[PDB]
């Protein structure tokens, strides 16, 4: 019975930090095309003002 | 719907200042004829006799 109640305690490690790799991965491209996004419109519309 | 509603707050500034240029241009013209059309009357009479 404690081997059957130890299946649900915590995921085999190695699909939880693949998770954590991959979402930290995004977050970083998140943020650079946010930069982006902010930059451009507004600058070429005062250029073309 | 805050995509929506900004459709109704201002046009492009592109035309607006072709408007702009266009009705600058032609200001002009008209002062420069009125001018002209001031002088035009009385001063090519004057010599009548």
């Amino acid at each position: 019975l404690t081997a059957a109640e130890s299946r649900i305690r915590d995921l085999d490690i190695a699909d939880e930090m693949a998770k954590f790799t991959k979402n930290q991965i995004l977050a970083q491209s998140n943020i650079s095309m946010l930069a982006q996004a902010n930059s451009l419109p507004q600058m070429a519309l005062s250029l073309l003002g």
